[PDB]
């Protein structure tokens, strides 16, 4: 009942929030073999914050 | 149920909203320790990711709180 205001306000936020996230995948795509399961957590929160903002900011 | 102040109430976002900022920080928090955790070797990836951390927490401090 105040709402499109703050619906492009968080398509401003969910933007720049995967923008970040996509840099950090890519940063993780060049790590090492050894450290692998750092690299599979890492992306697995990265799939979770975007199921977080795809569910509850879109 | 039907009084007048519940209908308010329920459309209250608030805690909604805390709750989205708290699974964000919880999840951009383990990606933290996940970094800390990587090889010395791996160094500069390590401070690029925690670069995009702060950026995000920003963004969740700034428009999710």
């Amino acid at each position: 009942q105040l709402a499109d205001d703050r619906t492009l306000l968080m398509a401003g936020v969910s933007h720049d929030l995967r923008t970040a996230l996509t840099r950090i995948r890519l940063a993780t795509e060049m790590m090492s073999e050894q450290d692998g399961y750092l690299a599979e957590s890492i992306n697995k929160d990265i799939e979770e914050c975007n199921a977080i903002i795809e569910q509850f900011i879109d």
